[PDB]
C-alpha cells in the first residue's frame, strides 16, 4: 500500500501545514485549498497525478469527504476547501 | 455541453468504479473493459448510444486514447482496455 506511506509522509510532515494538515477539531485531514494543494504538495508526493486520482485513493483506504456545511443566508460552501474523515473514526 | 456533465456525473460517481475510473497512475480516465463498460454504464448514462459514439464525443472535448503498450514476447495489447488522457 505504497499510497499510505506517501500520504502520511505528506500529512505528518509539518512543512506541508499550510496546504494539508490534521484538523484542529475532530479527527480529520483538511485541505484548506484544493488548487494550492495540487500545485504545492500533490505534485511533490504524487508525480503526474491529479486531485480526483488522489481522492480516489483516499476513498480506497477509508477516507471520505465530510458532509458539506451550508453557511449563512447564502447556504454557501467553499468548493476548494476539502475535509476528509476516515470510516473507522466517526 | 450536456455530454460534459454526463461524462463527469459518470466518471466521478464511485458506483461506476469497476467500469470506469481515474487512473491510480497518471492523469487519465481508464475503462478496464470496453464491453462491460458499454453494457453496464454507457447503457445507463447514454441511452441508445455506443462506444464509438462516446469516444468521438470524448475526442471532441480533448480526451484521446493513450498510445498502446505492447507487452511481453507477444507484443500484446488488451483491445478491451481503454485509457484516455486530456489534450
Amino acid at each position: 500500500p505504497a499510497f499510505v506511506n506517501k500520504l502520511w509522509s505528506m500529512v505528518n510532515d509539518k512543512s506541508n501545514e499550510k496546504f494539508i494538515h490534521w484538523s484542529t477539531s475532530g479527527e480529520s485531514i483538511v485541505v484548506p485549498n484544493r488548487e494550492r494543494f495540487v500545485q504545492e504538495v500533490l505534485a511533490k508526493y504524487f508525480k503526474h497525478s491529479n486531485f480526483a486520482s488522489f481522492v480516489r485513493q483516499l476513498n480506497m483506504y477509508g477516507w471520505h469527504k465530510v458532509q458539506d456545511v451550508k453557511s449563512g443566508s447564502m447556504l454557501s460552501n467553499n468548493d476548494s476547501r476539502w475535509e476528509f474523515e476516515n470510516e473507522r473514526h466517526a
